[PDB]
């Protein structure tokens, strides 16, 4: 996973709603490093799932984007959650 290309993919896919590890749609399902643990969220694994497939109002990338692509994002939003958004 490259965070690098992870922070591209967010900055153009995910800031929209997720702007400074916020959730402009579902406020209290944010990516900080506490809330993504609260909600059993904190792993690639997780991320990747649901960025993949949707969950509720969360779009599905599957097909928008390349499984590395959604791989690289997962990657940037845990070094993101563990360095600034907590
Ligand atoms: C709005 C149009 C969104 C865009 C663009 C992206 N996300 Fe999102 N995300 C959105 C919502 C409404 C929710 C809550 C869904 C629910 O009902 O539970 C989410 C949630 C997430 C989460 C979980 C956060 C948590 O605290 O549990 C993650 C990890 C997540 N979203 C990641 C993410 C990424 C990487 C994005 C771009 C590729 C992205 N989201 C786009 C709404 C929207």
């Amino acid at each position: 996973a490259d965070s690098v290309n992870g922070a591209k993919i967010f900055s153009a896919n995910c800031a929209s709603c997720h702007a400074g590890g916020k959730n402009l749609v579902q406020a209290q399902k944010t990516l900080k490093k506490a809330d993504l643990e609260k909600y059993g969220m904190y792993s690639a694994e997780a991320i990747i799932a649901q960025v993949t497939n949707g969950k509720n109002a969360c779009p599905a990338f599957k097909g928008r984007l390349k499984p590395e692509q959604i791989e690289d994002v997962a990657a940037y939003v845990l070094g993101k959650a563990d360095a600034d958004w907590k």
